[PDB]
């Protein structure tokens, strides 16, 4: 069967073995990066047209988000009593943010205020995407300043939260789509 | 302060969801459009009076949400009873905007209370849950969906 | 203009600031019946019996609020019908999962959220859900609320995986999988 039935009590496990309630910080992290996932997903779903390269830059990003998820599930200081090893979270992924950041960047038009979360339905889905980013970037902050976690995966985190600013207002830009301002 | 970005972030997170409801109208024209146009502004003005011996937010877009509240309310049957969140593309992105925004509300509630920021922007929050639902229930009505009650 | 300076009444009569855990499982039980909602809003295209198996669990949501909103400490002899959360939902979960189950082919590998809209937007639904009982947790290990009301939370994320993969499969959507670096 697919479920266990072990978590019916509201305990469940990290990936060093360690048992804790369910509203643990540590999960509270890893279901908010699930959620970023699942909204990445369904905006995915949202691309008209076929061969876009940014959809498997989504893809790719779904992948490293379970990367982070497993990152989050193995505490450093639980890692250390279990004996196990470091859980280091390489920088990769953030390098290839910030160049998928450039390129994006180098193609709009300068921007000097805030933008009311619009532009077609891809931006306004990417917008939303965004505002979960960033909710999971606030619940991973505590574990790293706790030494729980690598900083590097908050770091990935915000950039992410730049890379998909900048991958709205390219695809508003892409549909003709104007997104609005002011008060 | 943490509490402070968790509740710009929750309405941030309340602005966007109500962007991807507006990409759902298929027409023009639609008055509660530019209502809900005018409520992600007053989202931002709520967004930088909380990042401040706090900012004054007024009170204005409160009796601006209370009319449309009343228009809306006076083209509707009595409800007596929860429904089940439905009643259309629209309607249930609008349920799900109304669920984000008292979650925003939540977020705010201990700012105001320990001085931190004015009152008025946990009152316009309250305000907007209730907006948000007859909104939902208009727009339900204007398509001829059913409203699904469960007892 | 009740509540406009921060606090709320549960069914018990107890005023609480809006802060307070109980509105905070509440209203994130209220967040993942609209999801579903939505979700539904996608589905009334095709897809038959499990539309009614997604109202019926909205219904079974708006119980679980109602549950959540009669803490046990203050529940008097009338409110006895609320803090008693009775199993049956909850096989009914598993009854569904089994079937959908016995059409599907093993997995064996892990999924990442996609297949589709339908599929989509549920596994975005099992994320809210998870949320959720997030929330519900510490009310039970207070002995505030049913332990059956996480018991079907924690089984209802594993029907909206396993309806994903339904829906996936019957719209002829193969899912995306996780790919290490
Ligand atoms: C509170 C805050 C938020 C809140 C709410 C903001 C609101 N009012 O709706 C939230 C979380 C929503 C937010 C979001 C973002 N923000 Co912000 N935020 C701030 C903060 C702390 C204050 C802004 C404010 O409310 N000012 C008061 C109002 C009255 O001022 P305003 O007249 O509208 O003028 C502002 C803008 O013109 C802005 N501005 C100036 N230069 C630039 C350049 C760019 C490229 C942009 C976009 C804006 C911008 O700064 C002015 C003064 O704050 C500022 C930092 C600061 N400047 O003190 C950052 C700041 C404005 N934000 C910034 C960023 C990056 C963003 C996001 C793009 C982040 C993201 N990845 O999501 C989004 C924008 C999304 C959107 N437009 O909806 C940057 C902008 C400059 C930049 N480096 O690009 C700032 C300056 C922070 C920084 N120093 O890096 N933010
Ligand atoms: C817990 C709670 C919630 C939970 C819901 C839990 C659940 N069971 O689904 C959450 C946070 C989700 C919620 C949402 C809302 N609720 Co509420 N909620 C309550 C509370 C505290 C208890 C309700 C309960 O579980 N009763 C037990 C069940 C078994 O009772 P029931 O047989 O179904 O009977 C109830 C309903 O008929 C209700 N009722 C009576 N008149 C009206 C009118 C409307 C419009 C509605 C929706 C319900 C309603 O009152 C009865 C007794 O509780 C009550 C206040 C109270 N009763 O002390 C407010 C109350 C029922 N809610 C109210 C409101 C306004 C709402 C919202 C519209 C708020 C919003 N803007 O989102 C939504 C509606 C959502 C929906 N209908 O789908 C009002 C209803 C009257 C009114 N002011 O119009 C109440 C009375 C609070 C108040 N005094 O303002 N709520
Ligand atoms: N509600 C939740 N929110 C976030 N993360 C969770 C939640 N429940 C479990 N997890 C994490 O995800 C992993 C898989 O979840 P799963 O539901 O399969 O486990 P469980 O609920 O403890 O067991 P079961 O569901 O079989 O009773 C768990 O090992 C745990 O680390
Ligand atoms: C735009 C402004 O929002 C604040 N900020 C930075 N990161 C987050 C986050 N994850 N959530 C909410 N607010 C954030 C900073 O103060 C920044 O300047
Ligand atoms: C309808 C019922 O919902 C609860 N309630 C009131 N405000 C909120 C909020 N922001 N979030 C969640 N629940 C709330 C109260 O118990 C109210 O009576
Ligand atoms: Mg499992
Ligand atoms: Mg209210
Ligand atoms: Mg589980």
């Amino acid at each position: 069967k697919i479920y266990t039935k072990t978590g019916d009590k509201g305990f469940s496990s990290t990936f060093t073995g360690e048992r804790r309630p369910k509203d643990d910080q540590v999960f509270e992290a890893v279901g908010t990066t699930d959620e970023l996932s699942s909204a990445i997903g369904f905006a995915l779903e949202l691309v008209t047209e076929k061969g876009h390269t940014f959809a498997e830059e989504l893809q790719k990003i779904q992948c490293t988000l379970q990367d982070v998820g497993s990152a989050l599930a193995t505490p450093c200081s639980s890692a250390r009593e279990a004996h196990l090893k470091y859980t280091t979270f390489k920088a990769g992924p953030i390098l290839e943010l910030e160049q998928w950041i450039d390129k994006y960047t180098s193609q709009l038009p300068p921007l000097t205020a805030f933008i009311l979360p619009s532009g077609g339905k891809i931006s306004s889905a990417l917008h939303f995407c965004r505002a979960v980013c960033r909710r999971a970037e606030r619940r991973v902050v505590p574990l790293v300043q706790m030494g729980e976690t690598d900083a590097n995966v908050a770091k990935f985190l915000n950039r992410l939260s730049d890379y998909l600013f900048t991958l709205a207002r390219y695809a508003a830009m892409k549909e003709g789509n104007q997104e609005k301002i002011y008060m």
